[PDB]
Protein backbone atom coordinates (compact mmCIF):
# COMPACT_ATOMS: atom_id res chain seq x y z
CA UNK A 1 0.00 0.00 0.00
CA UNK A 2 0.73 3.63 -1.07
CA UNK A 3 -0.04 6.48 1.49
CA UNK A 4 -0.28 9.38 -0.44
CA UNK A 5 0.48 11.23 2.97
CA UNK A 6 3.74 9.67 3.79
CA UNK A 7 4.51 9.63 -0.10
CA UNK A 8 3.76 13.14 -0.61
CA UNK A 9 5.16 15.33 3.19
CA UNK A 10 7.64 15.15 5.41
CA UNK A 11 6.44 15.08 8.29
CA UNK A 12 7.50 18.24 11.08
CA UNK A 13 5.64 17.40 13.97
CA UNK A 14 2.31 16.65 15.76
CA UNK A 15 0.36 19.87 16.59
CA UNK A 16 -1.86 18.03 18.70
CA UNK A 17 -5.55 16.05 18.91
CA UNK A 18 -9.26 16.06 19.50
CA UNK A 19 -12.56 14.41 18.74
CA UNK A 20 -11.91 11.76 15.33
CA UNK A 21 -8.73 13.36 14.51
CA UNK A 22 -4.56 14.41 14.93
CA UNK A 23 -3.37 17.12 13.31
CA UNK A 24 0.40 17.38 12.06
CA UNK A 25 2.67 19.70 10.71
CA UNK A 26 4.44 18.56 7.89
CA UNK A 27 6.03 19.87 4.86
CA UNK A 28 4.90 19.32 0.71
CA UNK A 29 7.98 17.68 -1.10
CA UNK A 30 7.23 19.23 -4.57
CA UNK A 31 5.98 22.86 -3.51
CA UNK A 32 8.60 22.97 -0.35
CA UNK A 33 5.70 24.65 2.01
CA UNK A 34 4.89 23.71 5.52
CA UNK A 35 1.20 22.79 6.19
CA UNK A 36 -1.24 21.55 9.01
CA UNK A 37 -3.04 18.40 8.26
CA UNK A 38 -5.27 17.03 10.61
CA UNK A 39 -6.29 13.10 10.06
CA UNK A 40 -9.76 12.23 11.12
CA UNK A 41 -10.67 8.64 11.52
CA UNK A 42 -13.60 7.87 10.01
CA UNK A 43 -16.17 6.89 12.34
CA UNK A 44 -18.10 3.64 12.70
CA UNK A 45 -21.49 5.74 12.32
CA UNK A 46 -22.92 6.15 9.66
CA UNK A 47 -24.61 9.12 10.22
CA UNK A 48 -21.59 10.70 11.68
CA UNK A 49 -20.14 9.61 8.55
CA UNK A 50 -22.21 11.67 6.84
CA UNK A 51 -21.77 14.68 8.74
CA UNK A 52 -17.80 14.34 8.23
CA UNK A 53 -18.28 14.28 4.67
CA UNK A 54 -20.50 17.06 4.21
CA UNK A 55 -18.69 19.02 5.98
CA UNK A 56 -15.33 19.06 4.04
CA UNK A 57 -17.40 19.57 0.76
CA UNK A 58 -18.71 22.70 2.89
CA UNK A 59 -15.23 24.04 4.07
CA UNK A 60 -13.88 23.67 0.58
CA UNK A 61 -15.70 26.00 -0.83
CA UNK A 62 -15.33 28.60 1.54
CA UNK A 63 -12.71 31.84 0.98
CA UNK A 64 -12.75 34.62 3.30
CA UNK A 65 -9.64 36.60 4.90
CA UNK A 66 -11.08 35.53 8.25
CA UNK A 67 -11.53 31.75 7.70
CA UNK A 68 -9.08 29.26 7.60
CA UNK A 69 -7.06 28.61 4.48
CA UNK A 70 -8.42 25.28 2.70
CA UNK A 71 -5.47 22.95 0.21
CA UNK A 72 -6.61 19.66 0.01
CA UNK A 73 -8.69 16.60 1.02
CA UNK A 74 -8.11 13.02 0.30
CA UNK A 75 -9.04 9.56 1.76
CA UNK A 76 -6.58 6.56 2.71
CA UNK A 77 -7.85 3.27 3.85
CA UNK A 78 -4.27 1.10 4.71
CA UNK A 79 -4.90 -2.42 4.76
CA UNK A 80 -9.55 1.77 9.27
CA UNK A 81 -10.35 4.79 6.63
CA UNK A 82 -8.80 8.29 7.37
CA UNK A 83 -9.79 12.02 5.82
CA UNK A 84 -6.49 14.43 5.73
CA UNK A 85 -7.56 17.63 5.55
CA UNK A 86 -4.62 20.44 4.59
CA UNK A 87 -4.83 23.59 5.60
CA UNK A 88 -2.78 26.83 5.81
CA UNK A 89 -0.11 26.70 9.13
CA UNK A 90 -1.06 29.05 11.91
CA UNK A 91 1.09 30.10 14.47
CA UNK A 92 1.08 27.58 18.01
CA UNK A 93 -0.29 30.08 20.07
CA UNK A 94 -3.79 30.81 19.56
CA UNK A 95 -6.35 33.41 21.09
CA UNK A 96 -6.70 31.42 24.48
CA UNK A 97 -3.05 31.59 24.43
CA UNK A 98 -2.39 35.15 23.65
CA UNK A 99 -4.85 36.37 26.55
CA UNK A 100 -3.26 34.11 28.85
CA UNK A 101 0.45 35.68 27.83
CA UNK A 102 -1.23 39.50 28.33
CA UNK A 103 -2.68 39.18 31.70
CA UNK A 104 -2.61 43.26 32.69
CA UNK A 105 -4.94 45.88 31.43
CA UNK A 106 -2.22 47.93 29.47
CA UNK A 107 -1.81 44.32 27.77
CA UNK A 108 -5.42 44.45 26.45
CA UNK A 109 -5.63 48.42 24.68
CA UNK A 110 -9.11 49.30 23.67
CA UNK A 111 -8.32 49.55 19.91
CA UNK A 112 -5.91 46.52 20.00
CA UNK A 113 -8.46 44.44 21.10
CA UNK A 114 -11.65 46.06 18.81
CA UNK A 115 -9.73 45.15 16.00
CA UNK A 116 -9.07 41.35 16.77
CA UNK A 117 -12.48 41.09 17.54
CA UNK A 118 -13.53 43.17 14.66
CA UNK A 119 -11.96 40.28 12.89
CA UNK A 120 -13.53 37.28 14.30
CA UNK A 121 -17.08 39.60 14.13
CA UNK A 122 -16.37 39.58 10.11
CA UNK A 123 -15.12 36.05 9.81
CA UNK A 124 -18.76 35.19 11.78
CA UNK A 125 -20.62 37.79 8.78
CA UNK A 126 -19.37 35.81 6.28
CA UNK A 127 -20.25 32.35 7.43
CA UNK A 128 -23.86 33.71 8.12
CA UNK A 129 -23.97 35.52 4.96
CA UNK A 130 -23.32 32.20 3.21
CA UNK A 131 -26.18 30.48 5.36
CA UNK A 132 -23.45 28.38 7.32
CA UNK A 133 -22.98 28.91 11.49
CA UNK A 134 -19.46 27.71 13.57
CA UNK A 135 -21.60 26.30 16.68
CA UNK A 136 -18.37 26.04 18.53
CA UNK A 137 -17.30 29.72 18.56
CA UNK A 138 -14.07 30.19 21.46
CA UNK A 139 -11.12 31.51 21.62
CA UNK A 140 -9.44 27.86 21.56
CA UNK A 141 -11.15 28.05 17.46
CA UNK A 142 -9.69 31.07 16.98
CA UNK A 143 -5.75 31.11 15.56
CA UNK A 144 -3.18 33.97 13.86
CA UNK A 145 -1.56 33.47 10.66
CA UNK A 146 2.23 33.90 10.78
CA UNK A 147 1.71 37.89 10.15
CA UNK A 148 -0.87 37.93 13.17
CA UNK A 149 -4.10 37.85 11.00
CA UNK A 150 -7.25 36.39 12.56
CA UNK A 151 -8.28 33.04 11.34
CA UNK A 152 -11.56 31.07 12.65
CA UNK A 153 -12.43 27.44 12.05
CA UNK A 154 -12.80 23.80 13.79
CA UNK A 155 -9.43 23.28 14.86
CA UNK A 156 -9.89 20.71 17.29
CA UNK A 157 -6.44 20.79 19.44
CA UNK A 158 -7.62 19.61 22.76
CA UNK A 159 -5.14 20.41 25.69
CA UNK A 160 -15.57 23.68 27.44
CA UNK A 161 -18.89 25.23 27.22
CA UNK A 162 -18.20 28.57 28.70
CA UNK A 163 -18.79 29.91 25.25
CA UNK A 164 -21.64 28.04 23.65
CA UNK A 165 -25.95 29.54 23.79
CA UNK A 166 -28.34 28.30 26.53
CA UNK A 167 -30.59 26.74 23.39
CA UNK A 168 -27.23 24.54 22.81
CA UNK A 169 -26.60 23.65 26.39
CA UNK A 170 -30.06 22.80 27.17
CA UNK A 171 -29.91 20.26 23.65
CA UNK A 172 -32.95 22.55 21.96
CA UNK A 173 -33.18 23.17 18.15
CA UNK A 174 -31.62 26.80 17.66
CA UNK A 175 -30.24 29.24 14.67
CA UNK A 176 -26.99 31.23 13.56
CA UNK A 177 -27.78 33.51 16.54
CA UNK A 178 -25.48 30.89 18.52
CA UNK A 179 -22.62 32.94 17.25
CA UNK A 180 -23.38 35.82 18.22
CA UNK A 181 -24.30 34.52 22.28
CA UNK A 182 -20.28 33.52 21.97
CA UNK A 183 -19.33 36.59 20.56
CA UNK A 184 -20.84 38.46 23.29
CA UNK A 185 -18.19 36.47 25.64
CA UNK A 186 -15.37 36.75 23.45
CA UNK A 187 -15.71 40.50 23.41
CA UNK A 188 -15.84 40.69 27.29
CA UNK A 189 -12.68 38.68 27.77
CA UNK A 190 -10.51 40.25 25.03
CA UNK A 191 -10.98 43.71 27.05
CA UNK A 192 -10.89 42.27 30.75
CA UNK A 193 -7.65 40.37 31.72
CA UNK A 194 -7.40 37.32 34.05
CA UNK A 195 -4.81 36.66 36.72
CA UNK A 196 -5.96 33.10 37.69
CA UNK A 197 -8.18 30.42 36.13
CA UNK A 198 -10.61 30.46 38.61
CA UNK A 199 -11.06 34.30 38.42
CA UNK A 200 -12.05 33.70 34.85
CA UNK A 201 -14.31 30.95 35.28
CA UNK A 202 -16.52 32.90 37.96
CA UNK A 203 -16.55 36.10 35.96
CA UNK A 204 -17.41 34.54 32.68
CA UNK A 205 -19.99 32.59 34.69
CA UNK A 206 -21.68 36.13 35.87
CA UNK A 207 -21.02 37.40 32.54
CA UNK A 208 -23.06 34.80 30.84
CA UNK A 209 -26.11 35.73 33.51
CA UNK A 210 -25.49 39.69 32.37
CA UNK A 211 -23.70 40.43 36.07
CA UNK A 212 -20.33 42.57 34.87
CA UNK A 213 -17.51 43.54 37.09
CA UNK A 214 -18.46 47.23 38.14
CA UNK A 215 -14.77 48.67 36.54
CA UNK A 216 -15.78 47.01 33.10
CA UNK A 217 -19.20 48.37 32.63
CA UNK A 218 -17.53 52.31 34.03
CA UNK A 219 -14.55 51.63 31.80
CA UNK A 220 -16.35 50.70 28.61
CA UNK A 221 -19.93 51.62 28.29
CA UNK A 222 -20.52 51.05 24.81
CA UNK A 223 -19.06 47.20 24.62
CA UNK A 224 -20.95 46.59 27.87
CA UNK A 225 -23.76 47.53 26.49
CA UNK A 226 -22.96 45.05 23.00
CA UNK A 227 -22.15 42.40 24.70
CA UNK A 228 -25.48 42.99 26.96
CA UNK A 229 -27.11 42.60 23.49
CA UNK A 230 -25.25 39.51 22.51
CA UNK A 231 -26.19 37.99 25.21
CA UNK A 232 -29.79 37.98 25.59
CA UNK A 233 -31.02 34.54 26.69
CA UNK A 234 -33.92 35.23 23.77
CA UNK A 235 -32.22 34.67 20.17
CA UNK A 236 -34.19 36.71 18.45
CA UNK A 237 -33.15 39.79 20.54
CA UNK A 238 -29.57 38.95 19.63
CA UNK A 239 -28.23 41.28 17.20
CA UNK A 240 -27.41 40.16 13.49
CA UNK A 241 -23.65 40.13 13.00
CA UNK A 242 -23.64 42.55 10.01
CA UNK A 243 -25.40 45.43 12.79
CA UNK A 244 -21.98 44.42 15.30
CA UNK A 245 -19.53 44.79 12.77
CA UNK A 246 -21.26 48.10 11.73
CA UNK A 247 -21.00 49.33 15.23
CA UNK A 248 -19.59 52.91 15.78
CA UNK A 249 -16.66 51.33 18.42
CA UNK A 250 -15.15 50.24 15.57
CA UNK A 251 -14.33 52.97 13.24
CA UNK A 252 -10.62 54.43 12.21
CA UNK A 253 -8.83 51.56 14.79
CA UNK A 254 -5.29 52.17 15.22
CA UNK A 255 -2.53 51.70 17.69
CA UNK A 256 1.26 51.94 17.30
CA UNK A 257 2.53 48.98 15.50
CA UNK A 258 -0.57 48.13 13.87
CA UNK A 259 -0.21 47.00 9.83
CA UNK A 260 -0.32 50.76 7.75
C1 LIG B 1 -0.51 25.17 15.44
N1 LIG B 1 -0.91 25.61 14.08
C2 LIG B 1 -2.01 25.16 13.44
N2 LIG B 1 -2.28 25.75 12.26
C3 LIG B 1 -3.33 25.43 11.51
C4 LIG B 1 -4.18 24.44 11.94
C5 LIG B 1 -5.29 24.08 11.16
F1 LIG B 1 -5.55 24.69 9.99
C6 LIG B 1 -6.14 23.09 11.59
C7 LIG B 1 -7.24 22.67 10.82
C8 LIG B 1 -7.06 21.60 9.93
C9 LIG B 1 -5.68 20.93 9.74
C10 LIG B 1 -8.12 21.10 9.17
C11 LIG B 1 -9.39 21.68 9.27
C12 LIG B 1 -9.59 22.74 10.16
C13 LIG B 1 -11.00 23.38 10.29
O1 LIG B 1 -11.11 24.56 10.64
C14 LIG B 1 -12.29 22.58 10.06
C15 LIG B 1 -13.53 23.12 9.72
C16 LIG B 1 -13.84 24.47 9.51
C17 LIG B 1 -14.85 25.05 10.28
C18 LIG B 1 -15.23 26.39 10.11
C19 LIG B 1 -14.57 27.16 9.15
C20 LIG B 1 -13.56 26.59 8.38
C21 LIG B 1 -13.19 25.25 8.54
N3 LIG B 1 -14.37 22.08 9.65
C22 LIG B 1 -15.79 22.23 9.28
N4 LIG B 1 -13.80 20.99 9.88
C23 LIG B 1 -14.41 19.78 9.93
C24 LIG B 1 -15.32 19.56 10.97
C25 LIG B 1 -15.99 18.34 11.11
C26 LIG B 1 -15.72 17.31 10.20
C27 LIG B 1 -14.80 17.51 9.17
C28 LIG B 1 -14.14 18.74 9.04
C29 LIG B 1 -12.52 21.20 10.17
O2 LIG B 1 -11.70 20.31 10.46
C30 LIG B 1 -8.52 23.24 10.93
N5 LIG B 1 -8.72 24.27 11.76
C31 LIG B 1 -5.87 22.44 12.82
C32 LIG B 1 -4.77 22.81 13.59
C33 LIG B 1 -3.91 23.81 13.16
N6 LIG B 1 -2.82 24.18 13.90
Amino acid sequence: YISRYLTDFEPIQCLGRGGFGVVFEAKNKVDDCNYAIKRIRLPNRELAREKVMREVKALAKLEHPGIVRYFNAWLEAPPKVYLYIQMQLCRKENLKDWMNGRCTIEERERSVCLHIFLQIAEAVEFLHSKGLMHRNLKPSNIFFTMDDVVKVGDFGLVTTKLYMSPEQIHGNSYSHKVDIFSLGLILFELLYPFSTQMERVRTLTDVRNLKFPPLFTQKYPCEYVMVQDMLSPSPMERPEAINIIENAVFEDLDFPGKTV
